């Protein structure tokens, strides 16, 4: 009886043949295996379905941005964001090197492209042999290291021969046998491109790929290793149906110009022709402004590289062009109709939160639970997972180590909460009392737990000076070094102008006075905690609850609290809110040091002001609608990092439909709670009852669009 014909068998303890001390780990990749394939065509894929039912499976695996083969395949084995491991796209360019990159190029085998540290390099440093077959980065030697058994990419090699090749390696002597293995197939990406996600060729391809995995499992069984191997069946990205009618050509707004180069696709980037002479000299800002809101319902959007949604993490690399393009689903962009390969073929590269860009993940073996279905997770988390399976100390990566502990029978690493590095001090009443020049028209522990019911946010900043200011409706963490609130937490239940009051607990700043703010300048002040809380709550008008805010952003911020927040409190039976300013001028995704902070403090209206690049907001509710935010059994988080812009060009306010464009901006800039943590240097939910591993799972979550 073949492996697919046998029923499920619990592999609680690894049953290994002699010469084996611990089960090896194979990473099997199927390029272009969209997550929707297995959801719908499970009955046509008997082998893969058994792996799903007897292993650890996830409905959707979120890939990196852009959704291309090389960046993702390399992000899997490095656990790094594409902006950090160097491989931004299949075709890209580095200005500092004056060299282009391609899969079919001599530049591909250049070690100067590949940053970070892949798993086979990690295994090599810790005396673990590794045998790869066609994995991106396996052909090239990184840090002077090559896998003990490798094969230079040759797409002509038949699939059946690839499986047998790995099977031959598994039989090597105990001293010369690799412990980590890789496998790569071009299907169903190839069939996906040429005929579309919904075709007879993909069904024929899926069945071909399904039987091929079945060949491997029967082969493992004949070697007596079917219950002694850890298999991770993964993919790089999904597949979306492109259309000729749904394609964007830049020439229509610019003309048949030759001063600019466009890397076509759903994640288009633009660089000047005179390169690297004008790579930086070229002002991209003008081109972006000249390209925004040209169509009534534009299916693309010009983005300066730091102005992209932070959830994408697609800015801090030399190879990423300073001008990028975000497109609606099923749409691609190019300069001229001649550059593109074809328009009505299956494509990929769209937003990694899109439904059809989602990838596959099935963990099977003695180390994985049987028939366990877990929530969605990013592919950068897999790197740490493999380190635990190979007993390796992971290189510094972007994955939350331990967040995938729920997948394993016996978890190897037990994570802990980050220690508080902030110098926490106290602010009593010391400075009374300046005149603010404002016109106004006519025990403690019990009130604490109501505002921070999951525990106060911990200050991960080193070594920032932070004060805790307690109020009757909210608790706010105030910064003494920046003289503005870092965060403000309050609980908003289901149903419950030019004036300000000086907070005598904080030192007076010239920007606290209403006299500082004129009605002509676009810069004004906003509240972290809404004043319309619970007559009117007056402590929200405290000086320590205001932050410098553009007037254009006030359009989004007020509607966020006056309309959406109240609606969300009814739908989710109340919400706990933590809000604050974001300062990331070097657009690296992490909080800025005091040094770079002093460099970006502009001066406006005769006063020095550090103005926020973004504003974060984390909404927490109960998973059980019967419970209020003060009595949650399980949490329900959703974070947002809203861009602080002087204008709403991104939104195309033109047409004046305010209730529409705002929510679309909110949904677009949703982010992981971890993302907020990384960018503010704060740690949430530390006093929450769930374990650390559970909390990591919660904080790294993002919803899939459509
Ligand atoms: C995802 O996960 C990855 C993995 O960690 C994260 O990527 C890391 O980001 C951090 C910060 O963003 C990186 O640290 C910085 O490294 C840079 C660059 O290093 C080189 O820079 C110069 C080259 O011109 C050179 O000066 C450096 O030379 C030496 O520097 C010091 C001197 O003492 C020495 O200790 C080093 O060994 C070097 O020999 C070097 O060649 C560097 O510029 C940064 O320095 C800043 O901070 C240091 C203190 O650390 C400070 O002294 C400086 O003033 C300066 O402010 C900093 O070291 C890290 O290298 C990245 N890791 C990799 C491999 O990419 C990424 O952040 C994560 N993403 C997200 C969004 O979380
Ligand atoms: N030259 C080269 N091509 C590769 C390699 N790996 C995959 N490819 C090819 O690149 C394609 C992936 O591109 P994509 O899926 O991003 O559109 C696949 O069709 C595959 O044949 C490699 O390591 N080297
Ligand atoms: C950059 O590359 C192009 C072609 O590779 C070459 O013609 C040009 O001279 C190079 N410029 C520099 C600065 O080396
Ligand atoms: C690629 O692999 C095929 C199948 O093994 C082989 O016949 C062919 O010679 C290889 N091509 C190259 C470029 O060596
Ligand atoms: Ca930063
Ligand atoms: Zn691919
Ligand atoms: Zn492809």
């Amino acid at each position: 009886k073949s492996w697919v014909e046998e029923t499920c068998e619990s592999i609680d303890t690894p049953e290994c043949p002699a010469e084996f001390e611990s089960p090896p780990t194979l990473l099997f990749s199927l390029d272009g295996f969209r997550a929707e394939y297995l959801h719908t065509w499970g009955g046509l894929l008997p082998v893969i379905s058994k792996l799903k039912n007897c292993g650890t499976y996830t409905k959707n695996m979120r890939p990196m941005y852009p959704t291309k083969t090389f960046p993702n395949h390399y992000s899997i084995v490095t656990g790094l964001y594409p902006e950090s491991h160097g491989i931004i796209d299949n075709k890209m360019y580095d200005p500092k090197m004056n060299a282009s990159f391609s899969l079919k190029s001599k530049e591909k085998f250049n070690p100067l492209w590949y940053k970070g540290q892949p798993i086979w390099v990690t295994a090599n440093h810790q005396e673990v042999k590794s045998g790869t077959y066609f994995w991106p980065g396996s052909d090239v030697e990184i840090d002077g290291i090559l896998p003990d058994i490798y094969k230079v990419y040759n797409g002509s090699v038949p699939f059946e021969e690839r499986i047998l090749a790995v099977l031959e390696w598994l039989q090597l002597p105990s001293h010369e046998r690799p412990h980590f293995y890789t496998l790569y197939l071009e299907e169903p990406d190839s069939s996906g491109h040429s005929h579309g996600p919904v075709s007879s060729e993909v069904i024929k391809a899926l069945q071909k790929v399904d039987r091929l995995v079945g060949m491997l499992m029967d082969g493992l069984k004949d070697l007596g290793l079917d219950k002694c191997l850890n298999l991770i069946l993964i993919s790089d990205h999904g597949m979306e149906q492109g259309s000729c009618k749904k394609y964007v050509y830049l020439n229509k707004y610019l003309g048949d110009v030759n001063n600019v180069k466009v890397v076509y696709g759903p994640a288009a980037r633009l660089r000047p022709t005179d390169v690297p002479e004008t790579y930086y000299s070229f002002n991209y800002e003008a081109l972006a402004k000249n390209l925004s809101c040209r169509e009534p319902n534009q299916h693309f959007r010009p983005y300066l590289k730091p102005f992209l949604p932070k959830r994408l993490h697609f800015a801090k690399s030399d190879r990423i062009e300073p001008l990028t393009f975000y497109l609606d689903p099923q749409w691609q962009l190019a300069l001229n109709p001649s550059e593109r390969k074809y328009c009505g073929s299956g494509f990929h590269g769209s937003d990694n939160l899109f439904s059809n860009m989602q990838a596959l993940f099935i963990g099977y073996g003695p180390a994985f639970k049987h028939g366990a279905e877990v929530d969605s997770f990013e592919n950068i988390e897999v790197y740490n997972l493999m380190c635990d399976l190979l007993g390796l100390i992971p290189a510094p990566n972007n994955g939350s180590h331990g967040s995938l502990n729920h997948l394993l029978k016996k978890p190897i690493y037990n994570p802990s909460h980050p220690k508080e590095e902030g110098f926490l001090s106290q602010c009593p009443i010391k400075s009374t009392s300046n005149d603010l020049g404002c016109t106004c028209d006519p025990e403690d522990d019990d009130i604490y737990h109501m505002t921070v019911p999951y525990g106060r946010p911990r200050i991960l900043l080193k070594q920032h000076r932070v004060c805790l200011l307690q109020q009757q409706q909210f608790l706010t963490g105030y910064s003494l070094d920046l003289l503005m609130p870092l965060w403000a937490s309050y609980t908003f239940l289901s149903n419950d102008s030019n004036c300000l009051y000086q907070d005598l607990r904080i030192p007076l700043s010239p920007v606290h006075k209403c006299s500082y703010y004129k009605s002509n300048s676009k810069l004004s002040y906003g509240f972290l905690t809404p004043p319309r809380l619970n007559h009117i709550y007056s402590e929200a008008l405290l000086t320590s609850n205001i932050v410098p805010m553009y007037q254009s952003f006030q359009v989004i911020w007020h509607y966020l609290h006056d309309t959406l927040l109240q609606r969300y409190a009814h739908e989710r039976n109340g919400i706990n809110v933590v809000s604050g300013p974001v300062f990331d001028f070097d657009y690296d995704g992490r909080y800025d040091s005091l040094e770079i902070l002093k460099q970006n403090s502009r001066v406006i209206r005769s006063q020095e002001i550090l103005i926020p690049t973004h504003f974060f907001i984390v909404l927490t509710s109960c998973k059980q609608l019967s419970e209020t935010p003060l009595e949650c059994s399980a949490l329900e988080s959703s974070a947002y990092i809203l861009p602080h812009r002087p204008d709403n060009i991104e939104s195309c306010t033109h047409g004046k439909r305010e209730s529409s464009w705002v929510e679309e901006l909110l949904t677009l800039h949703r982010a992981r709670v971890t993302d907020v943590e990384l960018i503010t240097g704060l740690s949430f939910y530390q006093d929450r009852q769930e374990s650390v591993s559970e909390l990591l799972r919660l904080k790294t979550h993002l919803p899939i669009f459509s």
